[PDB]
């Protein structure tokens, strides 16, 4: 409106204290009715149990396959474990083509499957049938742990005939068109879940996986008597929260700004993981595109004129978000980025620049954390001790990447949860590694 400041524009993004502890209990709201049979139909947050188990007990040796399918590459896996436990891991990376990502499912995993025929002529490791675990980063509804039905794409992902298809028989039939080798899948797991399972092999304490990537998300060990979704009360059952979706009820309405309207409004998925949008790095620098766009429309930047690819969706990348924050002090970072966006930036717009980035990607830390704080806070509900000592694994490129964001997220998070010794673990590789991990355990249970 009038008299407006840049200031006053940036402090829109702004959460105090109380507004995190809201967002914070009502998460935990949502992630009860999620995991009651009475509600769980039109949660927004799902909850999804996993089917991976606290409870088994022995594990083996051997040569583990991992495939790991995100929103845009992949990646295949060969996991050695030996002898105390050895392991070791060899790795390529996939990106997926265009006759895919606007293709069907089918054309999808027959080419992941050409690539995982190739990674095993590549290592000789054609004659041995191996098992292999599948992480897939998206929302699926579990029947086992190796079994799940897609309930539908999310971060701008597609192809068709994958949602409400068992994505564990995709995989298999594309791997049985091949005909050229044998390969059991014994597992499927979300990236959390991999993700904390990987750290959980360093650290039993983990407990808890959680990405910040492109997308956010995470997953938690709950009791099986709150598990209602699966019969019986011994031990503890992995629970997907998919959180990303938290919001999608209305329960962020409050918090939501112009510029997060919108970003889902031109999203490819209106009105769907709105928490998420609030965090990740599909939409971080989308965000900031509209702060700097709402800035110069006031004569606050660029002396109100902006640049033809400043105008176009998608041209501020999170990848500019980070670079911008990790300036030492003399605007070259910034610039490097402002200029090549076809700006003529003065040095006061590029610390404009830097501040909004600041507003936006502080907001995201806070955000995330009252969501972290939720999970922590409801899991020392089910413990007896004073102090509950927990670890956090944690996956993602905004999570790792980004200049300040680690910091920010884990203050918030321990000022929301007293009570509690958290330590979080910067995973590498663990979605990838995880999904082995789990197939060792499954493949060793299974006798
Ligand atoms: C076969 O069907 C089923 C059914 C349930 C199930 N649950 C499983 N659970 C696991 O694999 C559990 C899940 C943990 C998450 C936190 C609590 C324990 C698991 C336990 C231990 C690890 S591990 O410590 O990473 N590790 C893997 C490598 N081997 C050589 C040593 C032990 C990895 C996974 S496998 C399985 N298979
Ligand atoms: O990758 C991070 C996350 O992105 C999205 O939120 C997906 O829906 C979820 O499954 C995943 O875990
Ligand atoms: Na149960």
């Amino acid at each position: 409106g009038p008299g407006s400041m840049v200031e006053q524009i940036l402090a829109e993004f702004q959460l105090q204290e109380e507004d995190l502890k809201k967002v914070m209990r009502r998460m935990q709201k949502e992630m009860d009715r999620g995991l009651r049979l009475e509600t769980h139909e039109e949660a927004s947050v799902k909850m999804l149990p996993t089917y991976v188990r606290s409870t088994p007990e022995g594990s083996e040796v051997g040569d583990f396959l991992s495939l790991d399918l995100g929103g845009t590459n992949f990646r295949v896996m060969l996991v050695k474990v030996g002898e105390q436990w050895s392991v070791k891991t060899k790795h390529q990376m996939y990106s997926i083509p265009e006759d895919a990502m606007t293709g069907t499912a089918e054309m999808l995993f027959d080419y992941i499957s050409e690539c995982i025929s190739d990674f095993l002529d590549k290592h000789q490791m054609k004659h041995k049938k191996l098992p292999l675990g599948f992480t897939f980063s998206f929302p699926v509804r579990h029947e086992d742990i190796d079994k799940g039905i897609l309930l539908n794409w999310t971060k701008g992902f597609k192809a068709s005939g994958a949602e409400g298809n068992n994505v564990v028989g995709l995989l298999r039939d594309a791997i049985k068109r091949r005909g050229d080798f044998e390969m059991d899948v014994v597992a499927m797991v979300n990236d959390t879940v991999a993700t904390m399972i990987s750290c959980y092999y360093e650290d039993h304490q983990c407990e808890v996986g959680m990405i910040v990537g492109t997308g956010c998300n995470a997953c938690y060990m709950e009791e099986m008597q709150n598990v209602e979704l699966v019969e019986g009360d011994e031990g503890r059952m992995c629970v997907n929260t998919e959180w990303g979706a938290f919001g999608d009820s209305g329960e962020l309405d409050e918090f939501l700004l112009e510029y997060d309207r919108l970003v889902d409004e031109s999203s490819a998925n209106p009105g769907q993981q709105l928490y998420e949008k609030l965090i990740g790095g599909k939409y971080m620098g989308e965000l900031v595109r509209l702060v700097l766009l709402r800035l110069v429309d006031e004569n606050l930047l660029f002396h109100g004129e902006a640049s033809e690819q400043l105008r176009t969706r998608g041209a501020f990348e999170t990848r500019f978000v980070s670079q911008v924050e990790s300036d030492t002090g003399d605007r070259k970072q910034i610039y490097n980025i402002l200029s090549t966006l076809g700006l003529r930036p003065s040095t006061t717009d590029c610390d404009i620049v830097r501040r909004a980035c600041e507003s936006v990607s502080t907001r995201a830390a806070h955000m995330c954390s009252a969501g972290l704080a939720g999970v922590i806070n409801r899991m020392r509900e089910s413990r007896s001790e004073d102090v509950m000592r927990i670890t956090v694994g944690v996956d993602g490129s905004v999570y790792k990447l980004h200049p300040s964001f680690k910091e920010r997220f884990h203050a918030s998070v321990r000022r929301l949860t007293p009570s509690c010794e958290i330590t979080f673990i910067e995973s590498e590789e663990g979605s990838g590694r995880g999904a082995a991990l789990v197939s060792a355990v499954a493949c060793k249970k299974a006798c």
